[PDB]
């Protein structure tokens, strides 16, 4: 077919400085593409507000030549007034480079000697050139190769592009139903050179994959339990320094044990909702750990609970707002009980009982001790699994990956000149990358 031309504008509204006090008490921003409003920020405090809000405008129509920002005042005395504004032509934005500048503000109204102030905006105006998908065929075949040599090299060359490369690679392997090959091989290599407590490519791939595949396991296991804790008024406090007097610490500990027992049972039963691919990846984690440490017979449960509980379940109990569990913030009593439940679930997932560092928590130890074997059995059965699939814009993501190859070509060249089994494929990757660039030039030359 023909070349795809995709325009995008990312805007970061950071803060404003010395807004006129005579007109601003709760300033907020209106964002326009040309003169058409497309978004707005929240209302912030005072004359020097800080927003730090990001806006992504993908697939810009070809007639967008600028973005404008208008600063209004959120008030109830009248309709919100349009006070100040700036404008920025897209022609001043270097394509692909993220700019960071303060803009002197203009006015919709006479200011009569009052200084307008400034507005700090970060802006990235990008242009993607995407060939038809068939042109990336050989490129795609080299990436989906079974030993992932190109994947290894791309992780080594991307220092700060950890999250972007992971996002693009994850969507590509998901599109090709090969997310198991990607995640299992990288997790196995990660265990082979040691765990997982470092922010590696394997950890952020598992984090992105689990945020996309385990959302309804978390809901089915935690929503009902946390809802009951949200409307509750019975305390679970055990620290004698935080106990308002006339409180029986034994009723509080009894209530905590009833909460933990019902929630732990709910987690064990909601396990059936986990998708089989994620469970298969958990079993591969267990096999890789068993290969490396056949003597650490406890490690096979440690490696799984670190993802299921330490990274997924326990932070969802602590911060249930960021997981679409509950929109309303917890009560101070509900927050305290949630923290106590999370600490207990964490220690149970680690197969350890509270110690002399938390002497007030020893009342949960009998519950933890009697459930440790249930937790071991729960995790071993988790990985006990030996079109409706999630797709993406394949050509777009392949084009984005090729751009990363082009920008890191010389460091990938250093990589191809090292001894190992990855040598030939990295040489092919370089040849394919230059060929794709030559052909992108041909599409651009013929309009």
């Amino acid at each position: 077919k023909r070349l795809r031309q995709v325009s995008s504008l990312v805007l970061h509204i950071e803060e404003a400085h010395k807004l006129p006090v005579k007109h601003f008490t709760n300033p907020y921003c209106n964002i326009y593409l040309n003169s058409v409003q497309v978004a707005k920020t929240h209302a912030r405090e005072g004359q020097n507000p800080v927003w730090s809000e990001e806006f992504v405008f993908d697939d810009l129509p070809p007639d967008i030549n600028r973005f404008e920002i208008t600063l209004s005042n959120k008030t109830k005395k009248s309709k919100d007034p349009d006070i100040l504004f700036m404008r920025c032509q897209l022609s001043r934005l270097q394509k692909g480079h993220a700019t960071d500048e303060w803009f002197l503000l203009s006015s919709h109204i006479p200011l009569k000697g009052i200084e307008p102030g400034s507005l700090r905006v970060r802006a990235r105006y990008s242009m993607e050139k995407i060939m038809p998908e068939e042109e990336y065929s050989e490129f795609k075949e080299l990436i989906l190769q079974k030993e992932l040599h190109v994947v290894y090299a791309l992780s080594h060359v991307c220092g700060q592009d950890r999250t972007l490369l992971a996002s693009i690679l994850l969507r590509i392997f998901l599109h090709e139903k090969l997310e198991s090959l990607l995640l299992c091989t990288l997790n196995d290599r990660e265990i082979s050179m040691e765990l997982f407590r470092a922010t590696t490519l394997a950890s952020t791939l598992m984090e992105q994959y689990m945020k996309a595949t385990a959302t309804q396991f978390v809901h089915h296991a935690l929503k009902d339990s946390i809802l009951k804790i949200m409307e509750s008024k019975q305390s679970c406090e055990l620290s004698p320094s935080k106990l308002e007097k006339n409180e029986d610490v034994n009723t509080n500990l009894t209530h905590l044990l009833n909460i933990l027992s019902e929630l732990v049972e709910k987690i064990f039963m909601a396990s059936e909702i986990l998708p089989p691919t994620l469970r298969y990846i958990y079993g591969c984690l267990q096999k890789s750990v068993q290969h490396k440490w056949p003597t650490n017979t406890t490690m096979r449960t440690r490696v799984v609970s670190g993802f299921v509980f330490l990274r997924l379940i326990c932070p969802a109990i602590l911060n249930p707002r960021m997981f679409n569990i509950i929109s309303d913030s917890p009560s101070p009593i509900a927050a305290r009980t949630l923290i106590l439940v999370a600490k207990s679930v964490q220690n149970l997932a680690n197969l350890v009982e509270f110690g002399a560092k938390e002497p007030y928590m020893e009342g949960v130890n009998p519950f933890i001790k009697s459930n440790k074997h249930r937790m071991i059995m729960f995790l071993d059965e988790l990985g006990n699994v030996p079109t409706e699939h999630s797709r993406t814009d394949l050509s777009r993501d392949l084009a984005a990956l090729h751009e990363i190859c082009v920008a890191h070509s010389d460091e990938l060249r250093t990589l191809s000149n090292e001894r190992g089994a990855q040598q030939h494929v990295l040489k092919k990757l370089l040849a394919i990358t230059e060929l794709l660039q030559q052909k992108q030039n041909q599409y651009t030359k013929t309009n």
